[PDB]
């Protein structure tokens, strides 16, 4: 089975998910002079203040917290995207040490971590078949640099220690994903995939530009997590991120200049 280390990691991936060497995997490096400026693109649209969270879950590559998807309460709309896409979860990817973390990067530049808000365009009913779609899916990115506090992360950080575990999973209710967002809504967009299996070719990527602070406690909450279930050899959830791809055929746009 699949994961981060040496014998299933990565460059092992395309063996069971050989669409791993596709035109249009996830994630890649943001060469921000060459990224082109389209003055077409429109401001994004967060709507999540009737956001209805769920639960939280170590699922064995990140920890997740999910949204009741089964109306239109927290939306991603404009930017790049036709339509309604709703929100159903979101999860992180961290480094084992600050210098590395991030999926995408900037100019080479890794980030300690980064957020995947993860919506999918309602008009294909639910996520399972959205992910059959090459626009099926919108991930909003969010980097995350080693600095100070984000009060908004700490209801999240302080859950981690009753799901250290794979499987575990508490109930997580009222949380608010406003509290995660920068300032900005500046933003990079491409078409990708998922940056875990099954890796498919299903998303439109929108990277914001800014990235949001955590403190150095928030994040080594983060690396108590554990990849194994309870009982087993204790391996710690870190370095859960997928390599920057290639980028083949694919321009990346930004909605800024
Ligand atoms: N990391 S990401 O590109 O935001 C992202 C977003 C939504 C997703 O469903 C995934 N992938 C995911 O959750 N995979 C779960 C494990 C799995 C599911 C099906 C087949 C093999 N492995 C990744
Ligand atoms: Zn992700």
């Amino acid at each position: 089975h699949w994961g981060y280390g040496k014998h299933n990691g990565p460059e092992h991936w395309h063996k069971d998910f050989p669409i791993a060497k596709g035109e249009r995997q996830s994630p890649v490096d943001i060469d921000t002079h060459t990224a082109k400026y389209d003055p077409s693109l429109k401001p994004l649209s967060v709507s999540y203040d009737q956001a209805t969270s769920l639960r939280i879950l170590n699922n064995g590559h990140s920890f997740q917290v999910t949204f009741d998807d089964s109306q239109d309460k927290a939306v991603l709309k404009g930017g790049p995207l036709d339509g309604t896409y709703r929100l159903l979860q979101f999860h992180f990817h961290w480094g084992s040490l600050d210098g590395q973390g991030s999926e995408h990067t900037v100019d080479k530049k890794k980030y300690a971590a980064e957020l995947h808000l993860v919506h999918w365009n309602t008009k294909y009913g639910d996520v399972g078949k959205a992910v059959q779609q090459p626009d099926g899916l919108a991930v909003l990115g969010i980097f995350l640099k080693v600095g100070s506090a984000k009060p908004g992360l700490q209801k999240v950080v302080d859950v981690l220690d009753s799901i250290k575990t794979e499987g575990k999973s508490a109930d997580f209710t009222n949380f608010d994903p406003r509290g995660l967002l920068p300032e900005s809504l500046d933003y990079w967009t491409y078409p990708g995939s998922l940056t875990t299996p099954p890796l498919a070719e299903c998303v439109t990527w929108i990277v914001l530009k800014e990235p949001i602070s955590v403190s150095s406690e928030q994040v080594l909450k983060f690396r108590k997590l554990n990849f194994n279930g309870e009982g087993e050899p204790e391996e710690l959830m870190v370095d859960n991120w997928r390599p920057a791809q290639p980028l083949k055929n694919r321009q990346i746009k930004a909605s800024f200049k």
